[PDB]
């Protein structure tokens, strides 16, 4: 079914799969801010599983492969969502409508906050569209753990979906009135930002390991369907 | 005369990048001595240090890089040096399934990596295998290596963006001349750029390994290397 969707049907399915914007628990300390962020991330993860299951082609994968992809991508997925919703707030990170944090607001957190702010500002300068954002978030889910699977026809399937999402991005750009040349330049600029999201996630994982959703929780959440 | 980076045709970009290529270096060990007395970590460290000197010369020849201030050139090299070494390795290991061709006299398998290095070797092998399956071309490789240098880490900003746009145009030109349809051109471009996020990942895991053990090039050493280049013979 996934591979038969037109570029317009792909966009519609991705937009419809979008998770809701959650609120933080109703001045802060390092301890209170860290607690609020941890709590928010845990609640967003449950919605992220529902979203992942609705990304065309994701449920065609085995439970083990779905878990591997989520284990590799969950923090990148949270981070891209954050940078998207913080676009219209220069110098601030919109974690939630009731949790808009500046750079000044924990050891090791400042470098991560600065990188997220710079990423949000880069997407704002590129005028990233909602339809492009859902494509990029789906690419992160299918790509981040693709080159790290232990053991062939299934890997080809993920790549086919990734090619379908690229086609979808191009279609969006052609409908927005970009010339063929502008289309490949914009495609490249967006995909290069995914290397920075990977980087930020790696720095974030380092921070968490120095104080992490296990394969077991992810499997139970995916199985709970 | 001197070409400004943004004025280069796709053929002139390919030619400048191919001409800027560093040489393939050899590992520095006596072939008359048993491999048991060599130290794999020592050989890799020595090779990387020698490759880093050639990398400085290469970076200075990447169109648009010398248009940046010394401070900005250092920042880009500090963030990208390991990804640059890694992409070079995965390119030259393409024709050796299951092995990493560090040098013509240093072809290492997964078992030799078992002697935190095993996870990094496995990721490099998967990247090399993916580039082999995609039939990555020499001309595409030089473009990707230059993109890594300019896109590294996390108006002068517009210039980098425009030089990156020029390199993308160059990649597309190479793909169009190879006979790919506009759609196949976009798909191949996306597949190559998505591998770059995995190369970033491998470099982050590599840096973590180095920080866990003067083994990481400091901002100061790189600044000195770029500045010392001014004193080299032309
Ligand atoms: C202290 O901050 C965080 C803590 C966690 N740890 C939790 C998830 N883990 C799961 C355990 C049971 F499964 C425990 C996760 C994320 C964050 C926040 C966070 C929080 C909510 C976000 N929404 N959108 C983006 C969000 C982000 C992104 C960055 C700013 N950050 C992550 C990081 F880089 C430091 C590791
Ligand atoms: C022990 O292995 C390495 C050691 C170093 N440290 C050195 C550079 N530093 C400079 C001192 C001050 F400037 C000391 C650098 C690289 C490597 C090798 C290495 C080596 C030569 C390579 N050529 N092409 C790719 C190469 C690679 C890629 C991976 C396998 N890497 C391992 C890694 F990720 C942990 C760092």
């Amino acid at each position: 079914m996934a591979l038969s969707l037109t570029a317009d049907q792909m966009v519609s399915a991705l937009l419809d799969a979008e998770p809701p914007i959650l609120y933080s628990e109703y001045p802060f300390s390092e301890a209170s801010m860290m607690g609020l962020l941890t709590n928010l991330a845990d609640r967003e993860l449950v919605h992220m599983i529902n979203w992942a299951k609705r990304v065309p082609g994701f449920v065609d994968l085995t439970l083990h492969d779905q878990v591997h992809l989520l284990e590799s991508a969950w923090l990148e997925i949270l981070m891209i969502g954050l940078v998207w919703r913080s676009m219209e707030h220069p110098g601030k990170l919109l974690f939630a409508p009731n949790l808009l944090l500046d750079r000044n607001q924990v050891e090791g957190m400042v470098e991560i906050f600065d990188m997220l702010l710079a990423t949000s500002s880069r997407f704002r300068m590129m005028n990233l569209q909602g339809e492009e954002f859902v494509c990029l978030k789906s690419i992160i889910l299918l790509n981040s753990g693709v080159y790290t699977f232990l053991s062939l026809e299934e890997k080809d399937h993920i790549h086919r979906v990734l090619d379908k999402i690229t086609d979808t991005l191009i279609h969006l750009m052609a409908k927005a009135g970009l010339t063929l040349q502008q289309q490949h330049q914009r495609l490249a600029q967006l995909l290069l930002i995914l290397s920075h999201i990977r980087h930020m996630s790696n720095k974030g994982m380092e921070h968490l390991y120095s104080m992490v959703p296990s394969y077991d929780l992810l499997l139970e959440m995916l199985d709970a369907h």
